[PDB]
């Protein structure tokens, strides 16, 4: 048994994904807190060759990290911009989902 790095991308994809949609809706807003996953799922999107180099959900995820770099590791964000990036989120995940379709 052995598992191929496409294989191993989508999973580390989709449970990023969720983690950090989850750590939002449970009030997580720091971002030394958020950051990190993000950046995580950014990394192994690079990784999954197999996505097209303009595609949809690593733009959103990518717009994110530019946004939280302008801010301090003690920074928090606010209910504005955890709804509007919960949103990204979920249309880049979407996005990801319809790509495996």
């Amino acid at each position: 048994h052995h598992m191929g790095n496409l294989n191993r991308c989508i999973a580390d994809i989709v449970s990023l994904f969720i983690t950090v949609m989850d750590k939002l809706r449970l009030e997580i807003r720091a971002m030394d807190e958020i950051q990190p996953d993000l950046r995580e799922l950014m990394e192994t999107m690079n990784r999954m060759s197999h996505l097209p180099p303009d595609f949809e959900g690593r733009e959103k995820v990518s717009q994110w990290l530019q946004k939280l770099s302008s801010m301090s590791a003690s920074d928090e964000l606010d209910d504005s911009q955890v709804r509007q990036m919960l949103f990204d989120l979920e249309s880049a995940y979407n996005a990801f989902n319809r790509f495996l379709h």
